[PDB]
């Protein structure tokens, strides 16, 4: 009973069948824990139980349809190695419960890296709990939080509510008895400064100045609330509101990223669309033959301005300045939210997230880093330095020319 070999986009083996004894062979995974959640494993026989080993189980064995075939995943093992190395050490350094990282190609939609910490070893599953086996990038959902602020600015600019050079009044006001305030109370902020300071007061004025169906339509255009369609087991599509009646406070919280749950993979597809300047391309786990046309969902001119405004988050003044990369311009968005247990309420456990694209001149990659439950450490976010460390290694490995002056 033989089985085909799955490799990366360049041919590096990720799961092979090596002979143990006369004729009989055993499945070997040379990447080990670096790509355990995506590749998967097999039992005593040659059957797929998790990951790609199960999603492509018929293509690998090929029983009844020719000989066994090989599969080239869209993953780059060079990028997958550095993504897991920086993420697995960050979850341990911050004493986090778990951590997820998804790297997506902007121009093709191909998933270049997908890591989860903690992980298991598919070569010997002895002593590995099930809690550290599920692909948390597609099975876990969370509130995107401040990462949806760029799409709120895209809608206000497109709907003519606010111009690119408009100064908003960020005075802390109340919405029927709810203190909408920021940490640093600014009297007024420019439209670029709203994304720089992640001002909730600024984006709340934008959401209430347009119908509730505006942001509901904008998030859906970038992929929020839609299935990623990869074929992996447990691939969740998130929780998206399908209501028609909104309140004055639910429209504001919807602008803050709270009220909807999405997977780390869905959030990566959103910024992969932001990087493409408003082009929605489907995600893929295997190597794709270019070109991938996709579909435009937002005007290019509006997304271009917002991408340029997201660079202030990494520059001196923004909340993601700790994620900067030497000699590169990045358009990122970091923040920290609160976990939601099975009861549906907020528990005293936080979630740090950071999503962005690089380089800001013409982005080629989209990265999402989620650090779940950072017990030890400080937030003044824990996921910002991991973004610059992961993205920094990606830009250097792919030989991307520098963007900013050193």
């Amino acid at each position: 009973t033989s089985r085909g070999m799955i490799t990366d986009r360049s041919g590096r083996p990720l799961a092979v069948s090596v002979p143990v004894g006369g004729g009989e062979s055993r499945r070997y995974y040379p990447s080990g824990e670096v790509t355990a959640h995506l590749i998967g494993f097999t039992n005593v026989d040659s059957q797929g139980i998790e990951g790609v080993e199960k999603s492509f189980d018929k293509w690998l064995t090929g029983q009844g349809g020719g000989a066994a075939h090989n599969l080239a995943l869209s993953i780059d093992e060079r990028l997958q190695a550095l993504v897991y190395r920086e993420l697995n050490n960050a979850v341990a350094f911050n004493k986090a419960e778990s951590g997820s990282a998804v790297l997506v190609d902007v121009n093709t939609g191909e998933v270049l890296a997908m890591a989860n910490s903690p992980s298991y070893n598919p070569n010997n599953l002895s002593g590995t709990p099930k809690e550290a086996m599920r692909n948390r990038t597609i099975t876990d959902v969370f509130e995107p939080g401040s990462t949806v602020k760029p799409m709120v600015v895209m809608t206000a600019l497109q709907r003519g509510v606010v111009r690119e050079n408009s100064v908003l009044n960020t005075i802390p006001y109340r919405i029927n008895g709810h203190e909408i305030k920021d940490v640093a109370r600014y009297s007024e902020l420019t439209l670029t400064g709203v994304l720089q300071k992640s001002s909730n007061v600024g984006v709340s004025k934008l959401a209430l100045a347009m119908p509730s169906s505006a942001l509901v339509d904008t998030y859906s255009r970038f992929g929020l609330g839609k299935a990623t369609n990869l074929g992996l087991v447990g691939e969740r599509s998130g929780l998206y509101p399908q209501k028609q009646r909104w309140s004055d406070i639910e429209r504001a919280t919807f602008s803050f990223g709270y009220g909807l749950m999405v997977t780390p993979l869905q959030l990566a597809r959103v910024y992969a669309t932001i990087g493409s300047y408003g082009i929605y391309r489907p995600l893929s786990i295997t190597k794709v033959d270019p070109p991938v046309p996709g579909e435009r969902v937002f005007p290019e001119s509006i997304v271009r301005t917002v991408v340029h405004m997201m660079e202030s988050v990494a520059l001196p003044g923004g909340g993601g300045v700790k994620a900067a990369i030497k000699g590169y311009r990045i358009a990122i968005k970091t923040g920290t939210a609160k976990k939601v247990g099975p009861d549906g309420r907020y528990i005293n456990k936080y979630i740090a997230y950071t999503a962005g694209v690089a380089p800001a001149s013409q982005p080629r990659f989209a990265l999402v880093v989620v650090i779940n439950d950072p017990q030890a450490g400080k937030y003044y976010a824990v996921s910002a330095p991991v973004f610059g460390a992961i993205m920094g290694g990606v830009l250097r490995t792919m030989n991307i020319e520098p963007d900013a002056l050193t």
